[PDB]
């Protein structure tokens, strides 16, 4: 108990897929990380004709990435603004006790709460809202879930215990939504989250999502929201899915070092084509880009990637290596 | 072949989630463990307005937990009472040959059979009914599946080969069920399994369970059936799912050592938030309770946890530790 | 870059579940393995009353297994005959760049393409067609996916790095299909893939397959297509599923060494009852048969195994071992 002598670092969170500033290898001993976030409830557009009455941490789906190191403390201030219409809370799978923080952070619109917990376990972990009861799933599939990554104090290590570093970390937040359709087969729009609850419950109960998206919308990470790398970059892709499985794959690439259950002191596997993110967790994969051009990072049920929304692109620069792959003879008539 | 010289230990099974008396470190060489079970067909109540025409081992869903040590033998007398209507048999995934024992145990109402098999392989394994052909999935989703845990002779070891011990083991048997609905949307009830076979088959073919439950029924392991520990107990959660995947998570806690594919000579992973039970298997996770309070053990597709029934609670005694977690500022007005 | 000095090996692919000739341990240094495949579009029969306007590599579902060794090159001539009706390409999850080769092998009916890539990573790997867009899932669930196994040069090793060898390798390609039904409830048949496109899209969007099959059809690996072994054979089962997860289980056996994410420089697990093939990948499992008789190799959601089609059988000859299992009392009246 105590802590008056640990340093405090106050952070400014940035919207996903980017991450707030940090260091892989901790620059000093345990600190108290201070974070603040508000619940913003608002309608979001998931696709060209599909909308969700969302509930979100800081206005974005997923909520922003938090990064700290193992042995640190996390003190979060959570605000539920007076214009929201429901109570929210927050459960950190990285924390120990009271339902992850969920039993000490229930706040009604108009209130705030400050939770502290010590980040004893290294890994990426989901956090998400869980107000109690029959509503808990409904708040997660309305968008309130993000991730906090607890890095080991000395940074990541590989399956032999040797240090490894990434040049860039992107947080891909995947989320399943259950938008109801009226009779003519078109998506329904509602005036706030409650009005749409009962119709959304009926679709939830079939367990088939109408949309599975990265970063909050079909296309959020393609086009202008494409991810970027260079040949030689070691990139860390952190991938959460708070309520339903996912099987990520980098098309054209591999997972060089993968922790698919997400906890960095376990040995990562090598050379994977596809890995698996259990619903309710965050895993992480490093890949060093060896060829330039366009890559798609997708949930490899391709129906879920292409029809429901779970595809991102990565644009990579650099020179092409024909010894890895060559079009020996371009398409030509038989 | 032979065996007349090994000792014989006759056990009395107990209802899940508890386990019959046993020891973690084999208190001698190989013994033949004698068990006896009946099949009981009966209607059971899954939820406030949902029932299933069940077929069960011993009266319960899941069937009771058997516990033996690697290299023992298992001699089970299975009885099919005259009052059942259908043939039943049992397939032990822990056993080698004749379809897990299903090919040597098919018995009609009024008959018994006695199968012996050597438990050559350590881990938690599913056993379930498998009468033959198209009826295998229907018997399983009507309730006939349980678990046998074959412990290594010298007890469990962590990922460094060091001995770890649990103070308590709980058997969580998870089961998906496909209860059909009539035109008004309410669940149907039948006079026997046959009569609801056709209707059931149609919900089976959609692959969407109506109910996914621990211990045979919505709330079976909450309220009076909540699981209990104290701070400092090391608890072993053995989790089966004989027909569909699950992704267990202890909310407020973690898997300190987890064998999600359930076979103890594999190394276990540490610090998991959520782990993954493949349909058709049992896994097992050890956690040492650090904080007191209520914890929910759930299947973390939270629609399945809370709409379909896959939630258990644990009430744990003891003293709170504010250094792991603290409500620094209780909910207050902005 | 270069290669004019490496030996070139020309292979003759065979229909799954068999494999073309190959040595487990490479008998020479890196070679260029040349393979040729045509796309064949044809209506195939998936079950007594269900058909699929299929698109296939070389006329089988799965496409045929390719075996090479780590550090070899692979140079495939892919051919899209003039009678076909759509463009096709190929994406090898074994390869690095240009979307697995799919950005270099897009060919219209009446064309061929020659793609060479270096098989840098050891493991079994899915390959599949992915022409671009919205169509990608639809070509893969119309059948165009097989597997390449890139064996370490020194063949397979156990969990401690020691040599293990298989006497037989079978390739079990599992594929999910989404055959639409008309109002009377019967499956529809169509004149070519295009015509049945929009109907098939609407079943695909439920994410519920109508059929889940091994080797292209229900019962394809049963009866006359059953797999065969004798007691003491070590049989390697390579299992691919390009678009959806599967949980294979050998009923009456176990996985003795399983790489469920399929990459052989990761250590295998042992004694599994059921393992997990993530959609978008292939895994593999070694088992030494110990008992003679019929075994079922299944996808252990039993609905998927029996209702939907994912059951194959294995007929094993040899002497029965009573010490592993014995019917001590045959069914008798109480
Ligand atoms: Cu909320
Ligand atoms: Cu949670
Ligand atoms: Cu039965
Ligand atoms: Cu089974
Ligand atoms: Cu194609
Ligand atoms: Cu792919």
């Amino acid at each position: 108990v105590d802590l008056s002598n640990l340093p405090r670092v106050k952070h400014t969170l940035v919207p996903p897929p980017f991450a707030h500033a940090h260091e892989q290898v901790a620059a000093s001993g345990p600190v108290i990380n201070e974070f603040e976030m508000r619940i913003i409830e608002k309608e979001v557009q998931l696709d060209e004709d599909a909308y969700l009455q969302a509930m979100t941490f800081d206005g974005s789906i997923p909520g922003p990435l938090m990064i700290v190191h193992e042995g640190d403390y996390v003190e979060l201030t959570l605000i539920n603004p007076p214009e929201n219409t429901m109570p929210h809370n927050i459960d950190f799978h990285a924390a120990t006790g009271a339902l992850g923080g969920g039993g000490l952070t229930l706040i009604n619109p108009g209130e705030k709460v400050v939770l502290r917990f010590k980040a004893t376990r290294a890994g990426a972990f989901v956090y998400h809202c869980a107000p109690g009861g029959p509503m808990i799933p409904w708040h997660v599939v309305s968008g309130t879930a993000g991730c906090i990554m607890v890095l080991p104090r000395d940074g990541l290590k590989d399956h032999e215990g040797k240090p490894v570093r990434y040049d860039t970390v992107y947080y891909i937040g995947e989320s399943d939504h259950y938008i109801p359709k009226d009779e003519d087969g078109t998506y329904m729009r509602f005036s706030d989250p409650s009005e749409g609850y009962e119709d959304m419950v009926a679709v939830m109960d079939t367990l088939i999502p109408s949309h599975i998206v990265f970063n909050g919308a079909v296309g959020a990470l393609t086009g202008e929201g494409a991810l970027k790398a260079k040949v030689g970059d070691n990139v860390l892709f952190v991938h959460s899915q708070p309520n339903r499985d996912s099987r990520p794959h980098l098309i054209g690439g591999h997972g060089d070092l993968v922790w698919e259950t997400g906890k960095f002191h376990n040995a990562p596997e090598r050379d994977l084509e596809t890995w698996f993110i259990r619903g309710g967790t965050a895993g992480a994969a490093l890949y060093k880009f060896l060829q330039p051009g366009v890559y798609a990072y997708v949930n490899h049920n391709l129906i879920e990637a292409v029809h429901k929304g779970a595809t991102a692109h990565v644009l990579v620069e650099g020179e092409w290596d024909n010894d890895l792959m060559e079009q020996v003879v371009a398409p030509v008539g038989l």
